[PDB]
DNA sequence: CGCCGGGCCGAGCCGTGC
DNA sequence: ACGGCTCGGCCCGGCG
């Protein structure tokens, strides 16, 4: 099957997992923990995650027989048939099958990673039709969880319940008039008061629906609203039910398209209602004017993306505007699944708004993109404050130039992958030239004129190209080099005029400037004044003469240096000269012919039509696609903490005080009374929260307690009465409230664990599981000394940005080859041996790359294993790592906060930037996307140590977040869809290209490039994949955002709307304003309304009281009483509002609602606090009284 | 020997027509 | 849309 390399790759991945659970399992085997064994099993497929999650036992074999025969959809089918007729045991009431079937079909489905099976499904229930005809119907209750499982799988849950409910012999939902109008009422209702449901699906469509739908979808209640229509049969509840009105809003209706998809692929009828629904749902003129009109016809700007602007969030481009981002086709080493490619000059040069990992939201291919820095694209040009133009496409030019910049004429490229295209199903967009192209059409021509064969990016055969420099008589070395990287070496201005005029391709485009974003009277104009009033020296070149300096006086240039600046020529001015050096003068006159042919402007042509009409030079439209985009949710590389911090899952009541300090109540004498769990020794009847007896170290056992009456029952002699009380007719539990002295448990744990120099030990007020065992202090200990904090289920997690990666270079991550060599890399992308850190290394699917914080964090994490493997343990330690470099080799664990289903991954290096870079299986084998998601890292050997089930809260929503069960191996088939349609070929073919032009759907030609969904099944899905687009440096460019090291909110507003002033593609005057008026207008008017209606709470206490008492003081205390929307938070963004309205132009609208908010402030406390105090001097520059005195 | 004042910590809160 | 923004109390250093 596989080559002899992965498998061995899997083999040693499997060794290292067994080492660790070995030791995990000789330390768990002593007793000291909840569970005699390690509480996380390991799998290898999708059967074997259903078989663990869901169950039921023996149904790993069935699913493995019936996907290898059918396939998915039809295994899952076949499988719910099975569960129904008898086949998996006998389980009870029909309900009880049901349940089993739905939840083993939906685990199934979606390939048993999130817990929308375990979670967002509370019960299942036969209800009876008793208004209409007192038949017998299926009803689904939906949880809390149910509302972050994603579009696709609330929809297969319908569908699973459809086909479960048909199977059983079950009749329809037949919902009265007054379900649908509670129903509208409810989804009308949620999105004013809660959310906005991303999706507001219209009246009509709601009745359709609920019309139509054979199964009731409904809840428990998870806000606290009521609603007008009240008491419907059947509802047994007067609230909102957020997780069945999400369900139907985000699931059948907003994803119809996937769910009628399903429905034709699983045989599956009586939906044809979606169906319909779903098919309801859906002269003589220049070639480049025609292409103009046709792209704005049918590629329509989009506006969703920046409807709305943050204080202090910039916004970088208006919507297909020129002068923003370019278009580039291309996926680079670091990119692909979702992000772009940004050069790090136009991040320096935003005031370093961007940082690598930081968000932006986009407009055309989706909507959100993470950036990370490419070195081989463009970058801006600028101008600076003298009048000279610049291309700053390097990093340190732009770290030395950034201090002169008086505005930004050209913002950048950005490199997005075809598969985003093909993903998001949006229509191909026209082609701005670039070297992959030119390079094409250049090999395409050598070989029609001279009969040679050659390839780009590879290496090519010495005769031909002996044969191809004896043509073009140039440098065989340089035409090697050239073919080899045509993004890195060009050729001089003359040899690329040389060879447009042998070959006959278009120029090259590093020379060509953007003639299309000026009219051709204003060429006409700037040809005048450049053959009347200029002076230029002439070369020559093989019989080809060009410019080598342009120079022109300012006042005789008169107002074409704006026409100048616009085709983005590198100039410079001194002594009332405006001068034009080598590179850049045959660039601008060559493609004007030298002056010999007359420039006159047509209508209905283009600048580059006129020039190819005329010229023997031919030109191609360098920028013709632009897009949008706007900052948001900076990257994070941060560890996690409890909303109040944790060190110990040990509940301390009020005696630890605020901060819930164990050490303190312990050095205080206080007594405190919380509800745990105790243990009872057999032998000598010891009794407390203790798994080990002190006395004789023999393992103890639970006491179960009756509620009412109150005895206590040890396990053994419980589980004879059923956990029953015999004298009571009350079910037993295991905890009750007792009362605990913390001096005598933390003498106790210092004197066992040796750590004596620890001032604050933090707990909790009280425990969420059903259990309430308690953590012991040991180990609490031992996280206070080596400054770390733990979860809500007992493991240390660090939570960072993911990006993607496939290939790397040893330089990037800081590794020796012959470290390399000793992990298993033997060989480069090329086939080549691995000799030099200047190659480039393709990565195995489970290799991660952390950051710098996360192995300074887990240097303390070892550390903490460690002490804990020889203090508590007695064990031999297991890392030995004294810098973050030990680490490497050493396994982790990657979770999803919304999944129950781990990965297991290596590290092999570290970069110097905030964001996880990972292998794009990696990502989507977590159901992650990676455009502004974040996942957890933590140790295997911690997590086997530490995770137990009986830490976990006992609502709904306690398992999210759970390694329950651990991948140890990885395979595309089963890990996502959106990962199928990455791109990997090495470069794009000239067919795409020419395509490009014809505004055609990405769907025409899936077969023309190689995608992921092309190699599954054949052993080469890990083996061959590439790139298009190379980059120095990983990790090069800005690694904090700006927008953390701003305080005041009027700075923040500052210094982005000077960002936006730069920006020649913004225009911030009136625009920013206004779209970011609505964010301090939304703070202001809520906050007043909220005033006047609001509880007071006593600071002593947290009772809050519904009206102010009479005392002015506590009832039950002495405390008095404080409000809980101060005066202050009301007018805290009203200066910068009024400096918004003053500063720049807004509409009258705003303005006079700026006004009436601050008379309003104003006359709401006419009688509490009255102006008893002078001035000075009045008229501070204000602008209410001005427009009022108007 | 008795204050003044900082610096942490922990509570709460963020458009809406009858 | 949610981290950013107001309050209140509680020790800990100087400092005169
Ligand atoms: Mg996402
Ligand atoms: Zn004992
Ligand atoms: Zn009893
Ligand atoms: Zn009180």
């Amino acid at each position: 099957e596989l080559p002899k390399e992965m498998e061995e790759y899997f083999e040693m991945l499997q060794r290292e997992i067994d080492k660790a659970y070995e030791i995990a399992k000789k330390a768990r085997a002593q007793g000291k923990d909840p569970s005699l064994d390690v509480e996380i099993p390991q799998a290898t497929d999708m059967a074997g995650r259903v078989e663990s999650l869901v169950g039921p036992p023996g149904v790993a074999k069935r699913i493995r027989e019936l996907v290898k025969e059918y396939g998915k959809e039809i295994a899952a089918l076949k499988i719910v048939d099975e569960i129904i007729e008898g086949k998996f045991g006998d389980l009870g009431s029909r309900e009880k099958y049901a349940e089993q079937a739905v939840r083993t079909a939906l685990a199934i489905l979606t390939e048993g990673i999130v817990s929308a099976p375990i979670e967002g499904i509370a019960n299942v229930k036969i209800k009876r039709n008793t208004w209409a005809d007192n038949s017998e119907y299926l009803a689904l209750y939906y949880a809390g969880p149910i509302r972050s499982s994603g579009g696709t799988a609330q929809a297969l849950s319908v569908l699973v319940g459809d086909y479960v409910r048909r199977k059983l012999g079950l009749d329809r939902f037949k919902p009265s008039e007054k379900h649908i109008e509670r129903m509208v009422e409810e989804v009308d209702l949620y999105h004013r008061a809660v959310t906005r449901l991303q999706y507001h699906p219209s009246p009509e469509e709601v009745r359709l629906a609920m019309r139509n739908i054979p199964i009731e979808i409904t809840g428990e209640a998870t806000d606290d609203v009521e609603v007008s229509h009240r008491d419907v049969p059947g509802v047994e509840t007067n609230q909102l039910r957020g997780g069945a009105i999400l369900v139907l809003a985000e699931g059948v209706l907003q994803k119809a398209k996937k769910l009628v998809k399903y429905i034709d692929k699983m045989g599956i009828e009586g939906w044809e209602w979606l169906k319909e629904f779903v098919e309801a749902k859906e002269v003589d003129m220049g070639f480049y004017y025609s292409l103009y009109q046709k792209f704005k016809e049918e590629i329509a700007p989009s506006d969703k993306y920046a409807k709305e602007v943050i204080g202090g969030r910039p916004l970088f481009s208006d919507p297909s505007k020129p002068g923003g981002f370019r278009l580039r086709y291309g996926r680079s080493r670091a990119s692909g699944f979702a992000t772009w490619g940004i050069n790090p000059a136009t991040m320096i040069l935003v005031d370093e708004f961007l940082a690598i990992g930081t968000q932006l939201k986009t407009e055309r291919p989706g909507k959100g993109a993470v950036v990370t820095p490419v070195t081989t694209i463009e970058g801006p040009i600028v101008k600076l404050k003298d009048g000279s133009v610049l291309r700053v496409d390097d990093y340190n030019l732009a770290l030395k130039v950034r201090e002169d910049v008086e505005e930004i004429l050209y913002l950048g490229d950005a490199v997005i992958a075809f598969g985003d295209f093909v993903e998001n199903n949006q229509t191909l967009l026209p082609a701005n030239y670039c070297e992959e192209w030119w390079i094409l059409e250049f090999v395409k021509a050598l070989k029609e004129i001279y009969e040679v064969h050659l390839e780009p990016f590879t290496e090519n055969e010495e005769e031909s190209i002996e044969e191809a420099s004896d043509y073009l008589e140039i440098d065989p070395e340089f035409l090697k080099e050239m073919l080899r990287d045509p993004l890195r070496v060009k050729p001089p201005v003359e040899l690329a005029i040389h060879f447009s005029e042998v070959l006959g391709i278009p120029l090259h485009p590093y020379y060509t400037l953007y003639w299309n974003s000026v009219e051709p009277k204003d060429v006409e104009k700037l040809w005048r004044l450049l053959k009347n009033y200029a002076e230029i020296e002439w070369s020559n070149f093989r019989g080809i003469k060009f410019a080598k300096k342009i120079v022109i006086s300012q006042e005789k240039l008169g107002d074409s240096k704006r026409t100048l600046e616009l085709l983005g020529l590198p100039h410079t001015v001194r002594d009332g000269n405006v001068i034009v050096d080598y590179p850049w003068a045959a660039a601008l006159l060559t493609p004007l012919g030298n002056l010999n042919w007359e420039f006159m402007a047509k209508p209905l042509y283009a600048t580059i039509d006129i020039i190819n009409e005329n010229n023997e030079i031919k030109l191609r439209d360098r920028g013709i696609s632009w897009i949008g985009a706007r900052m948001g949710r900076p990257e994070k590389a941060k560890e996690r903490k409890m909303k109040p911090p944790v060190q110990v899952l040990f509940p301390i009541g009020l005696a630890g005080g605020s901060s819930r300090d164990i050490k303190k109540a312990a050095e205080e004498g206080k007594v405190a009374e919380v509800e745990i769990a105790f243990f009872k020794c057999p032998k000598c009847g010891h009794v407390g929260p203790e798994h080990l007896c002190p006395n004789c170290g023999t393992r103890k056992e639970l006491l179960w307690v009756c509620p009412r009456c109150n005895a206590e029952y040890p396990e053994s002699q419980a589980e004879g009465y059923n956990y029953t009380c015999p004298k009571c007719n009350v079910k037993l539990r295991p905890y009750a409230k007792r009362k605990i002295r913390p001096s005598e448990l933390l003498n106790r744990a210092m004197e066992n664990v040796k750590v004596y120099g620890v001032d604050k030990l933090k707990g909790v007020m009280g425990m969420t599981s059903g259990w309430k065992m308690p953590e012991p202090l040991e180990k609490g200990l031992l996280r206070a000394k080596n400054d770390v904090y733990v979860f809500k289920d007992g493991t240390i997690r660090f939570d960072a940005t993911d990006a993607p990666i496939t290939h790397f270079r040893p330089r990037e991550i800081g590794v020796s080859v012959e470290k390399l060599r000793e992990l298993g890399y033997t060989h480069d992308f090329e086939g080549k041996p691995l000799v030099s850190e200047d190659q480039i290394v393709e990565l195995k699917p489970q290799d991660i790359i952390l950051s710098k914080e996360a192995g300074r964090y887990l240097l303390k994490v070892a550390k903490f294993v460690d002490d804990l493997l020889e203090k508590f343990y007695g064990l031999p330690r297991f890392y030995n790592a004294e810098k973050m470099e030990d680490l490497i080799g050493h396994l982790v664990i990657g979770l999803a906060p919304h999944t129950s289903a781990g990965i297991v991954g290596r590290i092999i290096g570290f970069v110097d930037a905030l964001v996880g870079y990972a292998h794009p299986y990696f990502h989507a084998a977590k159901r992650r996307n990676c455009d502004g998601d974040e996942d957890a890292v933590m140790l295997l050997l911690d997590a086997l140590l530490n995770f137990s089930r009986y830490y976990l809260p006992e609502k709904r929503g306690g398992k999210m977040d759970a390694p329950l069960v651990i991948t140890t191996r990885l395979d595309p088939r089963e890990v996502d869809s959106e990962v199928h349609n990455m791109d990997i070929v090495r470069y794009y073919p000239l067919e795409f290209y020419e395509a490009t032009y014809e505004l055609k759907s990405p769907k025409e030609l899936v077969g023309v490039i190689e995608r992921v969904e092309d190699r599954l099944g054949k052993p080469e899905m890990y083996y061959g994949l590439k790139f298009t687009h190379d980059t120095d440096d990983i990790a090069l460019g800005p690694k904090m955002s700006l927008y953390k090291q701003l305080g005041d909110m009027e700075e923040k507003v500052r210094r982005q709307l000077e960002v936006a002033k730069r920006i020649r593609a913004v225009d911030e005057h009136g625009v920013a304003e206004k779209i970011l008026n609505s964010h301090l207008i939304p703070d202001l008017r809520g906050n007043l309304r909220s005033f006047t209606r609001q509880e007071f709470r006593c600071v002593k206490c947290n009772t809050k009281f519904r009206r102010p008492p009479l005392n002015g003081k506590c009832p039950v205390c002495g405390g008095k009483i404080v409000l809980t929307v101060s005066k202050g938070a009301i007018e805290k963004y009203l200066g910068t509002a009024k400096m918004l309205v003053t500063e720049y132009n807004v509409k009258n609208y705003t303005r006079q609602r700026i006004c009436l908010t601050e008379r309003d402030i104003d006359s709401l406390f006419e009688n509490v606090f009255p102006e008893t105090q002078l001035t000075l001097i009045v008229n501070p520059n204000d602008i209410c009284q001005r427009l009022v005195m108007a």
